[PDB]
């Protein structure tokens, strides 16, 4: 969620996610020079804050993120430093940055971090489905998990934002939250 | 979220947004502290509209609802004198999105539909355009899989399915409107 700079220095550049008040259980932050090569640094447990090093003083240096799940973020990202998508494309592409906030290498989410993501991510409707006495982490995982392959991939995680949107959808026609007697 | 452009001691001129265009007939709906739900039909895509004949001093409500009758926002409303997280939100407003193209049966024309993609999906168009595939051919009579001549929100939604496939496989390097 918006990749900023918070401090350059003459040879040391800091970075910042703001994700689901938390990243993504490690990150790739690739960086080159103005027409240089590009130098990967993969760091790990849900550091929100990078800072690049080793830089050559009043020089352009070009950056981006991927996912331990191999893949870019923030679109196909890209911003520099010297030492117009509208709402709904931007609503999309941070959607397949979640799914990337969570996924390990096979670009797929576990059940341990699909329960995650979704307290970080879907609070207000979780804790709604609670109001009514309903646990929805409970067969969320083996519901959207048709295949029984133990693993989320993209088509069986846009099923389940596929049962959110209903809510919403829904909710907006004013259904109190958490509706589906299924 | 509606934006107030301009207030009197008996006037409340209510604003949208950023883009030269809202919905095309939404409802508006205010009252008094402990007020009278008073409302206001509005039909064209009036893109201001100013609430007239008010109490000077006074603290008013302000809603939304759409044709699609009931929604707006989550449902919030703004105050004046005369929350969600960020994935919580991308839904609200795609919902949003959505009523602001039905019509009063909550479902989507071609035409409107046409206008949702332009407005909401122009980049993703232009990529289309690059190659020079024209999305905008077949998609409707593609997504309407009911054949009752009206997009849905359950059509809405796997549309949607298409329009994110795609942005998953660009960030996974595929070009975009790759296919299948």
């Amino acid at each position: 969620g918006n990749l900023r700079v918070t401090d350059v220095t003459s040879t040391s550049v800091t970075l910042s996610w703001w994700p689901e008040i938390v990243p993504l259980h490690g990150y790739r932050v690739e960086y080159r020079e103005a027409g240089g090569e590009w130098k990967e640094v993969t760091v790990i447990d849900r550091a929100p804050e990078y800072t690049v090093t080793g830089l050559k003083p009043g020089t352009e240096y070009e950056f981006r993120v991927r996912a331990v799940s191999g893949a870019l973020y923030f679109n196909a990202s890209s911003v520099s430093v010297t030492t117009s998508n509208t709402q709904a494309e931007r609503s999309i592409i941070g959607m397949i940055d979640m799914f990337h906030k969570y996924t390990r290498r096979d670009d797929k989410i576990d059940k341990p971090s699909l329960l995650t993501m979704m307290k970080e991510n879907f609070p207000n409707f979780l804790s709604a489905c609670d109001k009514k006495g309903t646990n929805y982490l409970a067969d969320v995982f083996e519901k959207k998990d048709k295949n029984e392959d133990k693993k989320i991939d993209f088509s069986e995680f846009l099923s389940l934002l596929g049962d959110i949107a209903t809510d919403y959808h829904k909710q907006s026609h004013g259904a109190a939250p958490c509706s589906g007697g299924s």
